[PDB]
């Protein structure tokens, strides 16, 4: 489903991984994130089943994985940064409907 990722569990899941990773950054007050919740496991699912995870939807709580939070900027939330083997993070910039989201990952999968 959505991996919980940490400060200290985000490199060797993350980057020393043979699969792709699409990380939602959140703040556990924010609305917007709340709302993303639901839709965000949804598209993991799905994702799951198409990709077999050589692509994984994760999440991070910016709020107490700081170290994290300042590596890669994260100034708002939510955030949805994508994570490719050996490359910094690109932002994504879809819609959160089940359909934007698996499209992006498909795509991923393609590539990887």
């Amino acid at each position: 489903d959505v991996i919980e990722l940490t400060d200290d569990s985000f490199d060797k899941n993350v980057l020393d991984s043979e699969d792709v990773w699409m990380v939602e950054f959140y703040a556990p007050w924010c609305g917007h994130c709340k709302n993303l919740e639901p839709e965000w496991a949804a598209a993991a699912s799905e994702v799951k089943e198409q990709t077999k995870g050589k692509v994984k939807l994760a999440a991070v709580d910016a709020t107490v994985n700081q170290v994290l939070a300042s590596r890669y900027g994260i100034r708002g939330f939510p955030t949805i940064k994508i994570f490719q083997k050996g490359e910094s993070p690109v932002d994504y910039d879809g819609g959160r409907t089940r359909s934007d989201i698996v499209s992006r990952a498909l795509d991923l999968f393609s590539d990887n």
